[PDB]
């Protein structure tokens, strides 16, 4: 998958797993369509989200949905989603993303 | 104002001065409107983007837009722009944000 | 004081208050020499560590003692505490620093 | 290796290579004594640091130095560099740090 997401608990010092994850893809009328989704595994990791085929150049918008992953462990957030906007046009992007209730870190590593 | 947004630049090690934050308002139908919007002054501080009147309880997004920062700036960055959504129901909000061009922090300090 | 330290809270989103933060000079003997210390107020910033008069230029390094912040919000920590060091030589130098068990962010914010 | 250190770029959106980190283990005499170092392969990844018959209770410190990286890149950086401080006593350690020359995170990743 040339789009992965890994995703880590900073309150907890652990990889945040079962996280849900959604991509969204600008469609030619300026809306958001869904364009792949996934959880995270017990590494933290998001694998097979999408392909080179599907993986096409446009506007792409990444959901990571919080407040779900949160209430699991007992706890009741107050950042509910973080969300990040990027286009696509190096070929690999990985979208590493730290979570705390009231605080998130999102950063791209785009390699070849 | 109950709501206020500060942005820093990571790059330049400086308040980021100018930067576009758009805030939408969850409604009846499930739909984000416009709530309010500002641009960040010389302190990168932005205030009086609302009141207590105006700010009732309900979910917010909060949206601000990278990308014109950072051209301004003969910059231009992947991370185009960064969304956080809350529940507001203490009662100041600060959304304070840190912005490089692969990289995004946001963290809430919720005071009374 | 043309340096001032302010500390957020990741985890209850709020100021950190009454942080022990420490700072050294680099001597010439390529020692760490206490400098200036403090503690965050109500509001997590530490006004008055220095003077423009005492603060020459010179590597400094600032210490930021996290083990005892959190225990008195019972907390043990994994993070004990963060240090950076950085050269002196812009006049005013804001280290803002973002507090979790098991993360630390730091940022300077370097203006006139 | 119980302790793993991987370092990302900020700026670039990239892993950070050799990246210089040195590892120091506070001894009886309450001195810092050298433990281990390496550097980042092109991964931004750091690799048999150290062992599990060597890494024995204590308290640890991981300095990691930016201003020989960031140089080579072509960047004067204002962080010099980022140093951390933890007890060990989970049994696999990952500090994963993120960079800027304005910007330090670092957070750690305790897993079995």
């Amino acid at each position: 998958s040339p789009l992965m997401v890994k995703v880590l608990d900073a309150v907890r010092g652990s990889p945040a797993i079962n996280v849900a994850v959604h991509v969204f893809r600008k469609a030619a009328d300026d809306t958001w369509e869904p364009f792949a989704s996934g959880k995270t595994s017990e590494s933290g990791e998001l694998h097979g989200l999408t392909t080179e085929e599907e993986f096409v150049e446009g506007i792409y918008k990444v959901e990571i949905d919080t407040k779900s992953y949160w209430k699991a462990l007992g706890i009741s957030p107050f950042f509910e989603h973080a969300e990040v906007v990027f286009t696509a046009n190096p070929r690999r992007y990985t979208i590493a993303a730290l979570l705390s209730p009231y605080s998130y870190s999102t950063t791209a590593v785009v390699t070849n």
